């Protein structure tokens, strides 16, 4: 069996079928566009912090720190892609390069462990809770977020070798995920009490963005197996789709999320 590409799904397909120049180039450009948008996000949150009352600026700060970590780690992920796979002129495809370092989703997973807590935390600086304690929500978010990403990371090891383990850890991870959604809805509901109808409208959009953007991750996790073990997506197409959904998700969950919280902060601040 394959000793080289046993690490993850990307390595496996790279070590066996290889990637068409279209698939490799597409994935390369989408990862580059990924970190490019984080760098543009970083400068947006820096330049706009003066547009919100001091009260809300901790949200804009956390957006900025998320953009820094995202840019740096997704830049690493992009380099990790182009370095891991070299062209073979004989076969006319890209294959896992033994002389390079093997492809590694650890860059993105580490980014998640850092950003998930900050992203969950930062809404508590724009909204006021009603009947819930700030510390309780914070602790619930931080714990469930860490556990979601840790169980998810553990599950990701058994992605190729043991699908039973892959899905069980994935389901454990999904349990913590559903708890986060449940608390976030509660937070957003309490957030709507006490604010103008304009601000309640933005919180509605934040909720839908949050719900969709965050649901793309377990989608991308499962992406290789959504058509079976011999399916359309058990190929370079599964790798394409996954890295594309991860990028869409990362841009929506971090950058768009942050822009809507800043907009919320602005309609709250200086608007009477
Ligand atoms: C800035 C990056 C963000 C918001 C990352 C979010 C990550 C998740 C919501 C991932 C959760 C997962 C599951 C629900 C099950 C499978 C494993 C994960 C980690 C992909
Ligand atoms: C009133 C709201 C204004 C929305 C502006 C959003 C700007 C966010 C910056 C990130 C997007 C730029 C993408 C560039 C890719 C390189
Ligand atoms: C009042 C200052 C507002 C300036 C915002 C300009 C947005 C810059 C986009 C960065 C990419
Ligand atoms: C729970 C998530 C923990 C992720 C740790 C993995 C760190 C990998 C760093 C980049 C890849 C190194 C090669
Ligand atoms: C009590 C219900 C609140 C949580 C809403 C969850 C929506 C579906 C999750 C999709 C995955
Ligand atoms: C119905 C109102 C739509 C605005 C909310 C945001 C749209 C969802 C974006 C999904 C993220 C990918
Ligand atoms: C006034 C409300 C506007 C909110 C929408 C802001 C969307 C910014 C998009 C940034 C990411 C674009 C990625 C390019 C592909
Ligand atoms: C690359 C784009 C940063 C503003
Ligand atoms: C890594 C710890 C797993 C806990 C499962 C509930
Ligand atoms: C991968 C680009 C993200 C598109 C913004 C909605
Ligand atoms: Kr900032
Ligand atoms: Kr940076
Ligand atoms: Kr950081
Ligand atoms: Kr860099
Ligand atoms: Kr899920
Ligand atoms: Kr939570
Ligand atoms: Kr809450
Ligand atoms: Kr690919
Ligand atoms: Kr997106
Ligand atoms: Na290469």
């Amino acid at each position: 069996t394959q000793e080289l590409g046993n690490a993850n799904f990307e390595n496996f397909i790279g070590a066996t079928e290889g990637f068409s120049e279209i698939a490799y180039q597409f994935t390369s450009h989408i990862l580059t566009l990924g970190y490019a948008v984080m760098l543009a996000g970083l400068l947006y949150f820096i330049l706009t912090i003066k547009n919100v009352d001091k009260k809300f600026q901790m949200s804009n700060i956390l957006s900025a720190v998320v953009m820094v970590s995202a840019f740096l780690l997704l830049y690493a992920q992009a380099q990790n892609w182009t370095s891991s796979f070299t062209f073979n002129e004989e076969v006319g495809r890209y294959f896992l390069d033994p002389s390079g370092d093997l492809f590694n989703n650890g860059y993105r997973y580490l980014n998640w462990l850092i950003d998930v807590p900050m992203l969950l935390f930062q809404i508590l600086f724009v909204v006021s809770l009603t009947t819930s304690k700030f510390s309780s929500v914070r602790n619930q978010f931080w714990f469930s977020g860490a556990m979601m990403i840790i169980t998810g990371y553990i599950g990701q090891f058994y992605e190729v070798s043991n699908l039973t383990a892959f899905l069980v850890w994935g389901a454990i991870s999904s349990a913590f995920f559903f708890h986060i959604l449940w608390v976030m809805k509660k937070v957003i509901n309490e957030g709507k009490e006490g604010i103008s109808p304009a601000g309640q409208k933005i919180l509605s959009n934040i909720w839908i963005l949050f719900l969709i953007s965050w649901t793309l991750y377990p989608g991308a996790y499962l992406m290789p197996y959504l058509t079976g073990v011999d399916g359309f997506l058990y190929s370079e197409d599964g790798v394409m789709a996954r890295q594309l959904v991860y990028t869409i998700a990362d841009v929506s969950s971090k950058v768009i999320y942050g822009v809507l919280l800043g907009n919320l902060a602005i309609t709250l601040s200086k608007n009477k």
